[PDB]
């Protein structure tokens, strides 16, 4: 019976980020029916808030498996808030126009306004224009009417960045500021399609960049405490994981038998 859910309905991406705590182990992603039903259960057992996450979320048929799920969540299900956290490298306007008056909040991850530390920590695709295309991304949700925030993962590389004038310039509604997360069997592990352990930092460092940014009234830290007490996975599969074997699928037990395993 959970109030707020992160549903990394996809592992697959387009991106090759260096420290990703959520890696392209399956490219499986359930029948869009599945994922509804699933939902249903999830608004059953009280759902209120929903925040879709991957892998890519707009990877998926050009995003519009996502966008039907979206739309589903808002008009169906009656879901006071509607997230999604993105790269968002795929999205298209014409995604805003069929999709968007069903969504509340985009949050796009960019974590350096300093366009050869995004390179270098695998955030692109080879264009480096990722930090243009937020500027793009933030006047699509002006115009489309969607909350727009900021989702920063703060690693070796940027850990001495000052972003204050650029997060103030984009005026998010909020700026997720994460403490690079290690999670075994994902980032970490000889057999891990990610290996992350030279991108940590310590939390003393962690609070010495949130302290650089204390100006910045939109900010919310997301430690590694914070996120392995408080960040619950539910995965492609619809079973419950969190960041510290997974439940079974909700599709198959329920909110209530598989919310107790994690
Ligand atoms: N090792 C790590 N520690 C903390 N946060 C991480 C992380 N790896 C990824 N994240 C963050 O977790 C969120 C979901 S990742 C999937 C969403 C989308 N592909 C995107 O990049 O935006 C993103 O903000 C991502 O940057
Ligand atoms: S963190 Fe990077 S590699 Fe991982 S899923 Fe998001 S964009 Fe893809």
């Amino acid at each position: 019976t959970p109030v707020s859910v992160n549903y990394h309905f996809t592992r697959q991406c387009n991106y090759k980020c260096g420290f990703c705590f959520h890696t392209a182990k399956t490219s499986f992603v359930l029948p869009l029916e599945e994922a509804k039903r699933g939902l249903l259960l999830l608004k059953q057992a009280g759902l209120e808030k929903i925040n879709f996450s991957g892998g890519e979320p707009f990877l998926q048929d050009r995003g519009e498996y996502l966008g039907k799920l979206v739309r589903f969540c808002k008009e169906e299900l009656a879901l006071p808030s509607v997230s999604i956290v993105s790269n968002g490298s795929l999205i298209r306007e014409r995604w805003f126009k069929d999709y968007g008056e069903y969504l509340d909040i985009l949050a796009i991850s960019c974590d350096s306004f300093d366009e050869q530390v995004n390179a270098l920590i695998g955030r692109g695709q080879g264009k480096k224009n990722h930090v243009e295309n937020l500027q793009k991304l933030r006047r699509w949700c002006r115009d489309y009417k969607v909350a727009f925030k900021i989702n920063s993962v703060i690693n070796r590389f940027n850990v001495d960045e000052d972003m204050n004038e650029h997060i103030k310039a984009l005026s998010p509604v909020r700026w997720k500021v994460f403490q690079c997360l290690l999670i075994e069997g994902e980032n970490s592990g000889e057999d891990a399609l990610r290996e992350a352990e030279r991108f940590l930092i310590s939390n003393e460092e962690f609070e010495t960049f949130l302290e650089r940014h204390k100006e910045v009234s939109c900010l919310v830290p997301e430690s590694n405490q914070k996120m392995k007490d408080s960040y619950l996975i539910l995965d492609e599969y619809m079973r419950f994981l969190n960041c510290t074997d997974p439940s079974k699928s909700i599709l198959d037990v329920g909110v209530e038998e598989a919310i107790k395993f994690s």
